[PDB]
């Protein structure tokens, strides 16, 4: 495969964040993979799609960062629940802390 070959350290490289990633689920897939990929994930691919999406380290202060805080604010509360259930996470802080974490972790995780 080759979803990723340039990114400093995409979901596969950074470690701690490509780990919880590791353990994806069925349902989580179900989601993730239906919303982020569009796609139905399946072995090779969850695995590899998830660790390697499209880039959460990449850019903010861009337009599109602020469209994210936006679209990830609704799923701050689902998403979470399910992303945050394997996001290298633990389900914790307010609301405010939550889609701050988007902008800080799903724009820039390592």
């Amino acid at each position: 495969f080759t979803i990723a070959q340039g990114k400093g350290q995409k979901l596969c490289e950074i470690e701690r964040i490509h780990f919880f990633l590791s353990k994806k689920k069925t349902d989580e897939l179900r989601n993730l993979h239906k919303l982020l990929y569009n796609r139905p994930g399946t072995v090779s691919s969850l695995k590899k799609n998830v660790g390697q999406f499209s880039g959460f380290p990449f850019e903010k202060g861009s337009v599109q960062y602020k469209k994210k805080e936006e679209m990830l604010k609704k799923f701050r509360n689902a998403m979470l629940k399910s992303i945050c259930e394997v996001l290298d996470l633990e389900r914790s802080g307010v609301n405010s802390e939550l889609v701050k974490r988007i902008l800080n972790f799903l724009m820039h995780p390592k």
